[PDB]
Order: C-alpha cells, then sequence, then structure tokens
C-alpha cells in the first residue's frame, strides 16, 4: 500500500495536551529518530526504482 | 541506516509528565508509523528481488 | 514510494523494436494520456492532503 | 471525471501491428506497472477521501 506519512508529517505532527501525558522531551526525542529513518527508507525506495530503470533500460 | 524497525515502533515506552502530550493521540499516531516502517521494509524487499532477477536476466 | 512511475519518466519511456511490433503512433498517443492521468493523480493527492490536513487545525 | 482512463483500461488497450514497430514485450511489460500505479493512486485517493469524511464527521 501507500505510505501513510512523509517525513515532513511526522516532524510536523502536534499531540494535544494530556495531564500525566507522555513526556513530550521523550516522546519528540523519538519521533526525531523516527525521522531520520522515514528520510532513510524513502531514499533508499528512489535508488532502487532509479537502479531497476537503469538496469531495465540496459536489457535495452 | 536504519534505526527502528516496526517491532521497536511499537515496544516504545514513555515517562509521563503533568504537561504531557494526549497518550491515545500518540499511540495511535504510532500505529500508523508501524504500518508505514512494514510498508516500507516489505517495499524494499520486493525491489531487492526486481533487480536481483534484473541482474540475473543480464547475464 | 508505492508509485512506480512519475509523469516524466511516461514521457521519457523508450521501446526497441520488433518485428509483429506495436504501431508507434498509437502507442505515443496513449501514453500522452497516460501522462495526463499521473499529472492529474498526483495533484489530486496533493489536494486531498491538503483538506486532510486543514481538518485537522479544525 | 478528470481521470481518463481506467486500470481496467490500461490493460484492454489493444494496439494494432506495425512491422518494426515497438516491442510487445517491453511495451506490455511497462504497461502492467502503469497498471500497478493506477491501482495504487485509486487505491490511495479513496483512502484519503475516507480519512477526510472522518475528520468531518468527527
Amino acid at each position: 500500500g501507500a505510505i501513510i506519512f512523509s517525513a515532513k508529517d511526522i516532524f510536523e505532527q502536534e499531540f494535544g495536551r494530556e495531564v500525566r501525558g507522555y513526556n513530550k522531551v521523550e516522546v519528540d526525542e523519538f519521533l526525531d529518530d523516527v525521522i531520520k529513518d522515514y528520510e532513510t527508507y524513502a531514499a533508499l525506495v528512489k535508488s532502487l526504482r532509479q537502479e531497476i530503470a537503469d538496469l531495465k533500460e540496459e536489457l535495452t
């Protein structure tokens, strides 16, 4: 299926306030790393598609 | 350079503070993040297979 | 990256030839319409994602 | 209505014969992936429009 979130969306996500909700620093630092993972995967899919496209064109 | 698996997203726990984030909103957000990790993993898997097959065919 | 091609890739796509081939004008002009569908789909996803964002603000 | 073709239209498209025309395997297999993109876009749009109905209901 398609990807729900961009790395932009991950970063822009705001959460409402809740008394005794999750520690904001823990969630924020966690999503900081999740952002890096979205960027890596998005770039990895692009390079793989580019490799396929080059190989198909080679095959031609 | 991948830091997390979907397993790690699911297993991630957080402390609480008085001015915290709404826990349902976070958990419901991370449930979709898990879906995205697994979609990416499966998409990468299938692409690396298409690449291996094309390389076989180029020989 | 669940979408394989951009509209640019459709535009750039080249084919070799064979003896019992497909008519080049027919394929070409068909892909010129596929190109429009890719552009339309990309702009519709972009407009819908904007409606979703705005809705989160309200 | 602004989409010209359905994924099923892409599949059903026939091209006439041209001697030394385009390689059928290359065109067919290209269009197989175009099909997957029409299916993906159509699923995606539906899914975005559902989320919109969801946020309005909420």
